[PDB]
Formats: C-alpha cells, structure tokens, sequence
C-alpha cells in the first residue's frame, strides 16, 4: 500500500531539482497544523523550513497537486509516523511525557500521524484536562488519493503555549550582543538626528530639544506603571525601563525614558546618567543628571505623569524659566539617607565631579565612534 | 601562587587521591558569596562540573576554610587574570554576553585574579548609563591568599530580574513523567492530611479534602485581581497549572480545581474542571464531581492571604446554575459550562481509567465504578 519517506532538505532538495526542476515557488503544509505553514514558498524558504522539519515524499512524489499548485508536505522533526494499527496502539499505550523525548533540544509537543484514522475523543482531552495536561489537536489533510490524519503524541503542561511567550520575552532582551548594542545606538542616533538637537545653539536647547522629542513620540507604558507602584510583579516594568524601551519598543517608563536620554546626551558631549529617588507625590521615580552650562542638573524626561501640583520654595523664582522642570528635585547625596520622602534624586557628586572631566567620548565605554563630538571633548573648563 | 582549572574527570582524580576518607564538601563559587552547595557528596559535584569547573590550588583539592573541607569552583567560561598587563587586555574592550560561542551557558561571565581586581563605582555607574550591567566586586580570602573577582561580560543591567521569568516559565513545563508522578504523591499527601479517606460518606470526603485544600494553601488573590483586571501575568499561569496547590502552595480557581479533579478521580470520584462565571459575573472554574447518584458543582478555591463547612453548604456545593456546552447562559452571573454527555460517560467508568496515567496511585484499585448504586435508600 502507500509509502512515506521522511528526508531531510539535502536529500528532498536532490529529489525536488529532479521532478520539479522549473518550479520555482511551493506552498508547504505542516502535518497537524491549519494553516499552510508557506505559501508560494522559494528553495531558500524551503531550506530555512528544513531546520525543524523533516519532508515527506509520498509514493515517489515530492508534491501533492492541491487546486493546481504543488504542495510540498512537512512535518516537526520529532513526530512520528505510525506503520500500521498494531504500532499506532504500541505508540498510544501509555502516555508519553514531554520531558522524557530523547532529543533534549526539541521538546514542544510532538504529533504521531498516520494513513489510516486516528484520533484522540474528546473523552480523552476532557481526562487529559482534568490532570492539567494538554496534547496537540486532532487533525486531518486530504492529498492526492489519500488522507493523512494527526494528533498530539506528548502531553505536557496545558498552559505550555502561554508559558513559552513569557520564555520568549523574557530571552529576547537578554544575551544582548555587540551587535545589538550598536543596532540601538543607532537608533538612538536617529533620534537625535529627528530632535534636532545639533541644530540647537546652546547645550540647554540641545537637551530641551531631545527630551521634548522623545517625550512626544514614545507611549509613556501607563499599565506597567500602575502595577510598578503597588509593588507588583510585571516583566513589562523591564521591557519598559531597559536600554530598548523607547528605542524598539517605543513604550517605556521613566528609567527607560532616562537611560536613552543619558546615552544620548553623552553622545551629544553632555556628561551624563542615570538616577533614582522619589516623585514630588512621594513615588519612586528616575530621571537624568546632565551636565551643561557649569553645572549639573536634573532633568526628568517624563514630565507629565503627576496632575497634581506642588510650588515652592523660590530658588529663586518661577521666573528661572524652563519648559522640561530642570533642576526641580532636591538633591540626596548617595550613602546619606534621604531626609525627605518626596521630591529627591539620589545623586554622586564624586562621580559628578569626576565625570564632567573626562572626555565625552569615553564616557560611552564602547562604540565611542557614534560621539556626535569627536573622542577628545571635555565638557569641564578651567 | 598555583591555580589549576580542572573539570569535574581530572579533579575527581585528584580527589580520590587526597580525599577518600572525605564524603561531604562544602563548596564555594568564585564570585559568590554564599555556598554553592552544602555537606555536597561526589554525585553533586558531579552535577556541579556540568557548569563549573574545579579550582586546584597550590596543588591541593579541598580547603580548610571554617575547620570543614571547601571545593572552589567557577563558571565555565570564567577567565583568570595572570598579570595586571593580561588583565589590561581582557578588560580593554567590552566583552557581551551574546558573542561567545558558547555553546552553553550564556549566564554572566567573571574574570579572576589573585591580585586586586575591580570594577570601581565610576565604570559601574557609566554602565548603567548604557542600560548596562555586570557581576558585582567579589572576594574570597582562602588561606592568607586572596581571589578578587568581578564581571567580565555586560548585559542588559536587568539580566537577572528576567532570568527569573526564564525560569518560571520553564520550570512548569516539557513535564517529565517522573515530576507528574511526584505530583500524584504530592496530592497523596493532601489527602492523607485531609482525612477525607476517614469519613464515611462521599460527600464528606468532598468536603474534607475541600475544606483542608482551602484551608492550607493561599489563595493568590493579586493574580486574580489583576486577571479580572486582564492584565497579563505569569502568575495567573503558576497560580492554575497542575503544580500550583501542590508545589506553589499558592493558587487560583482553575488550580484548585484541577488538584481537586485530580485527588477525586485518585479518590474514586468521578471528576473533571469546568469554567464559567462565579456569583459576581467574573470568570472562575470549578470541578464537577459525581458522588451520591448524582453529578455536582464542587468550588474549592481557598481565601486565605478560613473554608468552613457553612461556605461548604452554600457556596462549595452546587451553587451554580449549569448551562450545557454550546447553549447561551440565563444571565452573565453564577454559571458553569458542564458536559452533560460526558459525565454520563465517565461516571460509568473504572476511575482508575479516569486517571490515564500511574494508575495505580488509585486509592480504591482499579475495578471502583461510582455508578455502583443499586439501592434507593443509602
């Protein structure tokens, strides 16, 4: 009766140049899924798929003519196709756990198809539920003079597919690479090139420019920081506060806000970084200290969080005009606690000190080359 | 001063060699302050070589630290500075942690000396202004000779806070048949608690394993105000999976429920998970439980941050209205969405086969058919 090959993309790949030499784009269906996994598919995409998949050749046919276009048919790398009944039944005898496939690498849950009918009743998935298990769906193809049915082989978890998008967030921030290091300078250079920061006489309309720019053109995350302050526990206060959220997410929070600014001011020849403390509504918050015209300031980049006001003490007066709250916190020295609950930044003069000497270009530790101010300015003088 | 870095095969030569008599070591890591491992046997530093490799110090293989013989170990990957000059050249440009090979791990790497090593306040403070961060200034005084470490490889200055959302997401999953029979004696162990095998009637062994579940595991009322809240969480998920009452100790609706499915099937029975709207209109599941000649709403999700045998009566049992699956529910309120079919099929059943799997952690064999009721009065 009907055979199967299983092959992998060099050896399917030999057999497609030899029955399908012209044909040049292919849909692709994956045993046990909906959907076509390609459509109109190139040899290239063809190999990418080869990475997971193994490729069927069905009674000497690399495609299947499904409404005059050639299917090619693939199927996860661990499924398992049975013979006949009897091994179908061997296969099904005793749950298979997710945990015990022998290949380590590969452990999403596996199908088992076959040529003959086979599925798993809804008696059966409503026990599998009842011990919190899961297992892939029951499914079908109808190809050429043949069907070919499917279903899952492993249980697992039944929250499986829920956990492994928090694995995915989770990763794809971290390890973080050279190259993306410098992919995100980049992107940090686009946005002061769009700030217009450069075109800026003096340093302060330079820092105005930048923080107003990106204020206006990143979604401060609300959500995240609701959940922050009453203390609970949220990826997505880092996804908004890492040195991606305003630059690839495009939605962050306050230290995200501060530690693009922070990098971009160094760029731009303007000592700075990043520090924590307190709203002037008692809720901790961060914001940037840079450094320009002799001296340090503070410079809180998300400026529009609290509706509630809260004037004085004149220093000297309101009439030391600014439109981005420069130098509105008062000051804590680090090591000494802070004597106030509202309205402080935790700063370092030492490193203040320390800082507004080196040159600018250092201040970047790596990739010192995207200084918008050469590698030999110091923003100090006299 | 000698160091040699050996793994795990070379060094448990030498330790058989120096250290035979010596069954439990204390072990140190290099660049953390706390213990590896505690009275460690040669099996767990075995595991540990899969990870680290093994400090030979001065030729000797176990350290005198606090009267009880210490193993020094570090991470694969870790570097050791020989000279101010060497150490000079690993440190003149940043090292990240996604450009080695590796090929496993991709976990922070340090950089050692013997002489004083740091990454002072000023380079860490320019780091976080990158969004940057690296392992901490270290230091491990061994016998008058001093072993300073620090970070080598920088990394999103958050690496840690979503490491542990790495972990917590694999942790629960690609389950080994191993952990899910650990699991069944887990709930073994709830029931033996309970007493609930001790009562004489079906429903007070419902109510008794209920009562002790709700009363002896948090309810996560946060992961439940913010999933009203539909606010995606994590903890939603290790509040409702399989392993939250009995090794989180911490669950919602959907995890007592399924902890109470399961120990009722164990217990003879008939049981399964059915979801719907609690007596607010918010989403909320509950298990179905045959006992009595009869099918049953059973809601045993707990409220400490006590479940008493009044709630048990009025809320815990059948105090929802059922709606068949496919069928519109009366009002949004007090519902559970049942299969009429199947619990026709599975109150027939021997509940050994409602178990599908280890069997034979059935607490009534396997020949129990709840439908076995050939009396009226009972």
């Amino acid at each position: 009766t009907n055979k199967i090959e299983v092959l992998n993309w060099e050896a399917f790949s030999k057999k497609l140049k030899d029955y399908s030499s012209d044909q040049r784009q292919f849909h692709v269906l994956k045993l046990g899924f909906e959907n076509r996994l390609g459509t109109l598919s190139t040899r290239e995409e063809l190999e990418e798929f080869g990475k997971n998949n193994n490729f069927l050749v069905i009674n000497g046919k690399v495609t299947q003519n499904i409404h005059d276009f050639p299917h090619i048919l693939v199927m996860n790398k661990g499924d398992v196709i049975a013979h006949n009944e009897e091994d179908y039944h061997n296969q099904m005898r005793e749950l298979r756990f997710s945990g015990n496939g022998d290949l380590h690498n590969s452990m999403e849950p596996k199908r088992i198809h076959a040529l003959f009918k086979i599925e798993l009743d809804s008696n059966k998935r409503q026990l599998l539920n009842a011990a919190g298990l899961g297992t892939a769906e029951n499914s079908l193809k109808n190809i050429n003079g043949m069907t070919i049915y499917s279903h899952g082989l492993t249980v697992d978890n039944k929250y499986y597919e829920d956990y492994s998008k928090y694995t995915h967030n989770s990763v794809k921030n971290i390890n973080v690479t050279k190259e993306r290091f410098i992919a995100n300078d980049d992107l940090i250079h686009k946005l002061i090139e769009s700030s217009e920061a450069m075109k800026q006489s003096s340093e302060r309309d330079k820092v105005k420019a930048f923080v107003q720019y990106v204020a206006n053109h990143t979604t401060y995350d609300w959500e995240a920081a609701n959940k922050a302050v009453q203390n609970y526990a949220d990826i997505n206060y880092y996804l908004g506060s890492d040195l991606f959220a305003v630059t690839e997410r495009q939605k962050a929070m306050c230290v995200g806000f501060s530690t693009t600014a922070a990098r971009a001011f160094n760029m731009l020849g303007l000592p700075a970084y990043v520090v924590v403390g307190k709203n002037a509504e008692g809720v901790p918050h961060a914001t940037a200290r840079v450094y320009y015209d002799k001296k340090w300031h503070t410079i809180d980049g998300t400026g529009f969080i609290t509706g509630n006001k809260h004037q004085r003490s004149a220093k000297y007066s309101e009439k030391h005009f600014s439109t981005i709250g420069e130098d509105s916190y008062d000051v804590v020295e680090a090591g000494q606690e802070p004597k106030a609950e509202r309205n402080y930044m935790i700063i370092d003069s030492n490193y203040e000190s320390w800082a507004m000497k080196q040159k600018t270009a250092d201040l970047l530790l790596f990739n010192k080359e995207k200084s918008l101010v050469g590698l030999d300015y110091i923003a100090y003088v006299e």
